[PDB]
């Protein structure tokens, strides 16, 4: 129920209806899962010439979507091996001056705590994946989506450090 949203430009990153716990770090993990709807397609809000919505006739078009990225149209982008430095460089960087304006005492725990993920995550920034709000912001909040250590259970982390919660 409760949401979490960046103010950097994230708009609702994540929720606590689906479930959060917050590592030892200093980041949140909302687990999402998968749910079958009826979808007709959508292609953005109008994009389409003239259509007959047919295919075939012994399957309509069920499709099995995360219940995160569904309720927050979650957009996955494609990026660069070196260009995540650079993002994750300036990102950093720029948490470190919301500190300062605000807390800080947080510059030395989120540089210390922020640096050992950042390690670990390099090691497979591809299996992370890298997702993006409809901000289109590459400095605003970045989710990483990775499965647990048994594969069938999908959750994304979201710095916390760029994330606040908003009661109803």
């Amino acid at each position: 129920m409760l949401l979490y949203k960046d103010v950097i430009s994230g708009d609702e990153l994540v929720s606590d209806a689906y479930d959060l716990k917050e590592v030892d770090d200093i980041v949140y993990e909302a687990d999402c899962q998968m749910v079958t709807v009826k979808q007709g397609g959508d292609v953005d809000i109008g994009a389409n010439p003239s259509a007959e919505d047919a295919e075939e006739n012994a399957e309509e078009g069920t499709e099995t979507v995360n219940n995160l990225v569904y309720s927050f149209r979650l957009s996955p982008t494609s990026f660069d091996k070196k260009s995540y430095m650079s993002y994750i460089k300036g990102y950093m960087k720029a948490i470190k001056a919301r500190l300062q304006e605000s807390n800080p005492e947080r510059v030395p725990v989120f540089e210390k705590n922020a640096i050992g993920f950042v390690k670990k995550i390099l090691a497979n920034f591809k299996d992370y994946d890298f997702y993006i709000g409809e901000s289109m912001d590459p400095d605003a909040m970045v989710v990483l989506m990775n499965y647990r250590e048994d594969g069938i259970t999908p959750y994304m982390i979201f710095f916390k450090d760029g994330l606040v919660s908003e009661k109803f």
